[PDB]
């Protein structure tokens, strides 16, 4: 019943983590991560939050990260678990069938492949990561979400290119299929699932975007809905109590954002809520 904002960057790569209580409309800092991570992916599995990859630009930092750490809310502690096969900043993360998927990203390590189409899956029982079928398109700054048993990879950027394309992963056949593209190209896009639709929130069309669009899987179509009050690239989203929360990001035309706003799908309206303690772009967000 809380939103967790994990890491990010402030105009400083962050290890701090703060939690939003909707009943009190307040953010409280909790235990910080072991590692500073901007462009981090976050997922929730079995009562724990996983922070996956990211970028540690601190002076003794490792830069593009393959490391992964898990938050236990009962002990208020983070523990490092097995690292991914590939370093990934700007990575998308989803949970499906008891496994965590790390999708795309950017490997800027020496000998790295730069923009990634690869995808790997974490088994918490064995503490191991395995590469699965790659996407059709390389996508850094990609958004992901799970709808009807499939993982959707939305937007991102590739080398040459900000993407409007979208593809869906079927875990049974281990394959990725392009579906309808978005109306707008979006990298650094937030993606969440609410009421049977995927929402693509904000991002960057290389314009920092306030626009929001919704995907109907029945018709394979994207439609714009009400725009956010603030333009946000590198935004985190999550769903709590029937609303989408857009958390932080960057408005490149007040820069790094601590503001937060919430979308009501019934009324098609965005409303600001309490801002975070820290400004965070490239922030990971999950609900636990």
């Amino acid at each position: 019943g809380h939103i967790y904002a994990v890491g990010g960057y402030d105009g400083t790569h962050l290890n701090s983590v703060e939690a939003y209580d909707p009943e009190r409309d307040e953010w409280h800092l909790v235990a910080p991560m072991n590692t500073r991570r901007s462009g981090v992916g976050v997922a929730v599995l079995n009562g724990h939050i996983y922070a996956v990859g990211g970028y540690d630009g601190s002076p003794d930092g490792t830069n593009h990260l393959n490391s992964v750490e898990r938050y236990d809310p009962e002990r208020d502690e983070w523990r490092l678990v097995a690292p991914m096969n590939t370093r990934r900043s700007g990575v998308g993360v989803a949970v499906l069938n008891g496994h965590i998927y790390a999708v795309g990203g950017y490997d800027g390590s020496p000998d790295g492949s730069t923009h990634l189409n690869s995808v790997e899956a974490y088994d918490p029982e064995r503490d191991e990561w395995h590469l699965v079928a790659p996407m059709n398109t390389r996508r850094s700054g990609v958004g992901v979400a799970v709808l009807n048993g499939h993982i959707y990879a939305v937007g991102g950027y590739d080398g040459s290119n900000h993407l409007n394309s979208v593809e869906r992963y079927d875990p049974e056949r281990d394959e990725w299929r392009l579906v309808a593209p978005m109306n707008t190209r979006r990298s650094g896009v937030g993606v969440a699932v609410l009421n049977g639709h995927i929402y693509a929130v904000g991002g960057y069309d290389g314009t920092h975007l306030n626009s929001v669009e919704a995907y109907d899987p029945e018709r394979d179509e994207w439609h714009l809905v009400a725009p956010m009050n603030t333009r946000r690239s590198g935004v985190g989203v999550a769903v709590l109590n029937g609303h989408i929360y857009a958390v932080g990001g960057y408005d490149g035309s007040t820069n790094h954002l601590n503001s937060v706003e919430r979308y009501d799908p019934e009324r098609d309206e965005w409303r600001l809520v309490a801002p975070m303690n820290t400004r965070r772009s490239g922030v990971g967000v999950a609900v636990l």
